[PDB]
């Protein structure tokens, strides 16, 4: 398809969802391109896909195109009752260096710019090739009925918690409050002083292609 977004930061919004052709790191590449496509949307979720090829800058993310759930600013993490989400996705080739991940920012200032936060929570449903999260792994943790390798890193002032699935999860239904709750009581995360800034699902593309990630369904319910 209904909408095609090939420009850097090309953007679509509808039904409480959005897509951003978020090619933030494209200058790191020696060549390449990427488009994002809206296949359909309703109040209950969005269907979209992205196709890309990127070369050069081996360890650099070229893009994190995403579908975001829209929500009002000002929701304190401990006051949020549910951050339920469901996704089904597939890559047309595994011969890429890329991941599939949720990206979530929180900040003490509820009006923080949406490109960062005081804290970042990532949930990596798949990783292809030798790509690795920021920081270092601290062990396996059991969260929301599944096991994850937890990585902790620092990007400027922002502390980053990345939960990595042990094998690709092409379909996942989760309660993201369980991840914040785990962090609150095991990693010193000050959830009572933090507010939700973004809630996104997408793919970080490093190198390879042409490759397509198709998202058959993405939805979230935040209240």
């Amino acid at each position: 398809q209904q909408v095609t977004l090939c420009e850097q930061y090309g953007y679509w919004s509808g039904n409480g969802y959005e897509i951003n052709n978020n090619l933030w790191g494209r200058d790191s590449a020696t060549s390449g391109w990427q488009c994002s496509y809206l296949d359909g949307s309703s109040d209950s979720g969005i269907q979209w896909h992205t196709t890309w090829e990127w070369q050069g800058g081996q360890h650099d993310v070229k893009s994190y195109v995403y579908s975001g759930k829209q929500f009002p600013r000002g929701q304190r993490i401990t006051s949020i009752n549910s951050m339920q989400t469901s996704v089904s996705w597939y890559y047309d080739t595994t011969n890429v260096r890329a991941n599939v991940a949720y990206d979530i920012f929180t900040a003490a200032d509820p009006n923080h710019v949406n490109s960062s936060g005081d804290y970042e929570l990532m949930i990596w449903l798949a990783k292809y090739g030798d790509v690795q999260p920021i920081g270092s792994p601290v062990g396996t943790v059991h969260v929301n009925g599944r096991n994850w390798e937890l990585w902790i890193g620092m990007n400027g002032n922002m502390k980053v918690f990345s939960f990595i699935a042990p094998s690709p999860l092409n379909s996942w239904s989760g309660e993201v409050k369980e991840f914040f709750n785990y962090l609150q009581y095991n990693q010193g995360y000050p959830a009572g002083d933090q507010h939700l800034i973004v809630f996104q699902m997408g793919t970080e593309a490093f190198t390879g292609g042409p490759a397509t990630m198709t998202v058959s369904h993405f939805s979230a319910n935040i209240y």
